[PDB]
């Protein structure tokens, strides 16, 4: 592309959190470490500023806490997606930008 996939994957994962009940931000923000407050209101506004505030874009390096960045506000939102009615895929952004080898986490060593 033409480098901007900035906007794509807030607009993606913005349209879906917000098509997506309460569920969708539940899992995010349980994977972040948020309180089990925070109205819907309060989630959205987190998740965006998460992945806009915080897409560590330029801050990368960790993999066994990416449970709080864009691959895994994508991997829930996909889930729910695809069991929502399958579809053929949110084309959040099939991973055709950049990273391909810091996937694949682990299991917190069970």
């Amino acid at each position: 592309g033409s480098h901007m996939a900035s906007a794509d994957l807030v607009s993606s994962c913005k349209d879906k959190l917000a098509y997506f009940r309460i569920k969708e931000l539940k899992d995010i923000l349980n994977q972040l470490g948020l309180p089990k407050q925070g109205k819907k209101q309060d989630l959205i506004d987190r998740v965006l500023a998460l992945l806009t505030d915080e897409q560590g874009q330029r801050h990368h390096g960790w993999g066994r806490k990416n449970s709080l960045t864009k691959e895994a506000v994508a991997k829930i939102v996909d889930d729910t997606y695809r069991k929502m009615q399958i579809q053929c895929a949110p084309d959040l952004a099939t991973r055709s930008h950049s990273g391909s080898d810091f996937s694949f986490r682990p299991i917190e060593e069970a």
